């Protein structure tokens, strides 16, 4: 066909109940996260494309880069909790890989406060029993799926996003293939 299993999708031999719609997972450390999301803008324009009350979630993974590597998960349930996710996602990924101005969790939080969260409520969050939960809603999401690798997108908790299989000549092309081959699995 031409949609294969196994070309621009694999199918999760152990399939995910109840998992969500969209569930994208990244790292700020992770280069082609990087791309994704500051040169393809993947999640949006996957969002552009998907029909009506399909919901979107991304997640942050703690495989890469250490104590970093885990105050960016926990980090990343701040912006969750707050919901600040486009206010800090395009400065944690510059301070990360660009600058590399983020070398502790001191650091993670100025790009908070830079974006305007004021200190005491970016540290009550921080500190909240809210975050925790978010923190290990984000880690079981990845264990369910036996995640080795990002970035990675996964439809349904049935079927993972594979963009090796697409052709990376021109990006607003390879983008299209992406959004519309996530549509086509969330209509199956």
């Amino acid at each position: 066909a031409q949609y294969e299993d196994g070309k621009q999708y694999t199918t999760l031999e152990k399939p995910v109940a109840g998992a969500p719609q969209v569930l994208e997972f990244f790292s700020f450390f992770c280069p082609h996260c990087y791309q994704f999301e500051e040169v393809l803008h993947i999640s949006d324009n996957v969002k552009k494309k998907l029909p009506e009350g399909v919901k979107m979630t991304k997640y942050h993974v703690n495989f890469m880069g250490g104590d970093l590597g885990k105050d960016l998960t926990q980090a990343w349930a701040v912006a969750m909790a707050l919901g600040v996710e486009d206010k800090v996602t395009v400065p944690l990924f510059e301070g990360v890989q660009k600058t590399q101005t983020i070398r502790s969790a001191s650091d993670i939080r100025d790009v908070f406060i830079n974006a305007g969260i004021k200190g005491e409520e970016y540290d009550a969050a921080w500190n909240s029993f809210v975050v925790k939960s978010l923190v290990a809603q984000q880690e079981k999401a990845a264990a369910d799926v036996q995640l080795r690798g990002v970035p990675a997108m996964f439809v349904n908790g049935k079927y993972q996003l594979n963009p090796q299989g697409m052709d990376t000549s021109n990006m607003d092309v390879f983008v299209q293939q992406y959004a519309d081959t996530v549509k086509y699995l969330s209509e199956k």
